[PDB]
């Protein structure tokens, strides 16, 4: 299981059709998890500043049970920044992505947890 | 102290009156913390996908100073999924809840922290 | 690098001009990090309750690579609560701020991570 959130000041109208599906597919592929387990959340029109500037930016999070590590996080960032640059026109240097390796016992789903 | 956030694609109009109060009471009861210390945040109308589908779903978080564990998280999930299913018509298998056991020194409140 | 989020039920119109810039500067100063590395996100008009009440409140997070600790978090809360009280008219005792000391390998930026 893995969840990805994108918080951005880019307007809703600038989020292309298929964006959530593309994120789901690329992340399923990158983490090696079936897409059924990937959840995505996009939050446009946000009041944000990066480095004191209000030009396009994004603050993201990827919580995943496993598949988190030095090298994996580097490829995730390359993939994720490429997508935000191409799709939302956000410069890679105006993006932060926080990675969290979740313990299965700390992720609830379907009336229980993954423990 | 504990805080609970629900991010959902369910429309605002579908959130019943008293929903936040019910969450506050059930969580105070479940964690065994006075309700004065429970904070709740509900965020409807979100652009989300779960397993690649945009049917009703929810991504939630419960940050709590203590009261986090294998068995406790399982009961929290049963309680929380039951509420989302009954109140927001969200299927329990389309819900993720991330649990965080916060250190008191890492939770600020009233100009200081709980350390 | 550090990121700060404020989630509040205070209306958008009550957020003064320059609020995001002030937060950026105060946080750069407080953490001793150049402002270029500080990201800020303010989310008004939220459906929230604190202690069961819907009076003005805020649930915040400060994720920082380092500069997180018992004493530092205490000054951060004093600074942050002072700002929310003065700027948004939020009582310090109706504010929670969760502090996260992020590992550099778990923060992506500009196609890679800070590792």
């Amino acid at each position: 299981p893995a969840m990805f959130i994108v918080n951005t000041n880019v307007p809703r109208a600038s989020v292309p059709d298929g964006f959530l599906s593309e994120l789901t597919q690329q992340l399923a592929q990158a983490t090696g998890k079936p897409p059924q387990y990937i959840a995505v959340h996009v939050v446009p029109d946000q009041l944000m500043a990066f480095g004191g500037s209000s030009e396009p930016c994004a603050l993201c999070s990827l919580h995943s049970i496993g598949k988190i590590g030095g090298a994996q996080n580097r490829s995730y960032s390359k993939l994720l920044c490429g997508l935000l640059a191409e799709r939302l026109r956000i410069s890679p240097d105006r993006v932060y992505i926080n990675y969290y390796d979740m313990n299965a016992a700390n992720v609830g789903w379907n009336n229980s947890t993954f423990a």
